[PDB]
């Protein structure tokens, strides 16, 4: 089982108009949530969407405006954002510096699935 | 409820020899995990402990050493670290700049407690 994953900034995967690195798959790691390290590149904005799976953002570097429903939030390093269920959300980076955040998402399914694997 | 919590660094609570900002409590937030934004100050180390709970570190800023049962894991921005269950873990910051990481921890008690809450909600 692998304790450490060194970040490889050369193998980010573009998805939702951002460049990310997903937590999963990770063999041996049983979690009740999913995650991703996300980079919104300068002068861009991520794809807008909503969903039935709880989510929060941990703001790591840079500055962005985060738009939830029709509202905007200035955000910066250290800020936490909880996205309400059924909310359109996306991230706007107007700065000449990459915007980094980590997202964690979870629901009933992911939590039960964690419990099942500890059973088995 | 609160959609956003702006970080105030001054309000961090010192514990295990680091400065932390715990996620919980957060009214109306139901999670199957806990967590915290942690800073190991320059030229300091955190309090070593072991536990049954699962735990993951997301390394945010700075360079530092995670010692897990005496083997040392050098880490930087972007690295992720799983803490094996019951391991003897702490964080060593030998240089001149703050070391930041986010810890997320979880167990059967926290997941089941999350499920019980939706059902009660
Ligand atoms: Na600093
Ligand atoms: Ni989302
Ligand atoms: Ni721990």
């Amino acid at each position: 089982m692998n304790i450490i994953r060194k970040m490889d900034w050369d193998s980010m995967v573009h998805e939702y108009d951002l460049d990310g690195s997903r937590l999963l798959p990770w063999e041996g790691l049983n979690t009740p949530f999913g995650g991703a390290w996300c980079i919104v590149r300068p002068e861009t904005k991520s794809f807008r969407h909503s969903h039935n799976e709880y989510e929060l953002f941990i703001v790591i570097q840079g500055n962005a405006i985060i738009r939830i429903n029709d509202e905007d939030f200035p955000v910066t390093k250290g800020d936490l954002i909880i996205i309400p269920l059924d909310s359109e959300h996306h991230v706007i980076n107007n700065n000449q510096e990459d915007f980094h955040f980590y997202t964690i998402w979870w629901d009933k399914e992911s939590t039960l699935n964690f419990l099942t694997r500890l059973e088995q």
